[PDB]
């Protein structure tokens, strides 16, 4: 698709075995998922903006489906105000910024 | 152009007759630049962020060149760790995101 920026482009994803929405955020280096459960081993992170900091945990090699598109990548899980698809898995589905 | 997302979509902006380097921010509503001075008068606004929720100072109809194109828009000032270019400016050069 073509998405405008008029509001939020949000998306449907799917990440372990939920439904969950999401906001393609290409200020995003890595995506970050509100507060789930996921497989296999992870390790703290923290990441930073505008309000600050947060601590996450880093989980690699987490299959997404986002918007109908399947990537592989690392995801960070915690406290985010909303889930976030960052850089490191929107490359992966082909997405690009065009003006 | 089209600009894909393997490294951070950074882009030189000009704002006031100084070049600054920003970033192209779909996950970010708003345009906030680091201090700098700017003319006219500005209204207080509160922002969102990963962190938490911060004050700056909103401009107005703003005139600002990102990676060449004009727009004319609101400007908010204030702690940011890169300056942002937000939704509201990428809307005006025409900025969408494709996959
Ligand atoms: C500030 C940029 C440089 C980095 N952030 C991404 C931004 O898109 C961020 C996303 C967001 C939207 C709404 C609520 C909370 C966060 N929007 C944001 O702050 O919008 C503000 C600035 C003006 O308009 C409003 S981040 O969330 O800190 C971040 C950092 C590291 C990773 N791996 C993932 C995310």
């Amino acid at each position: 698709p073509q998405i405008t920026l008029w509001k939020r482009p949000l998306v449907t994803i799917k990440i372990g075995g939920q439904l969950k929405e999401a906001l393609l955020d290409t200020g995003a280096d890595d995506t970050v998922i509100e507060e789930m459960s996921l497989p296999g081993r992870w390790k703290p992170k923290m990441i930073g903006g505008i309000g600050g900091f947060i601590k996450v945990r880093q989980y690699d090699q987490i299959i997404i489906e986002i918007a109908g598109h399947k990537a592989i990548g690392t995801v960070l899980v915690g406290p985010t105000p909303v889930n976030i698809i960052g850089r490191n898995l929107m490359t992966q589905i082909g997405a690009t910024l065009n003006f």
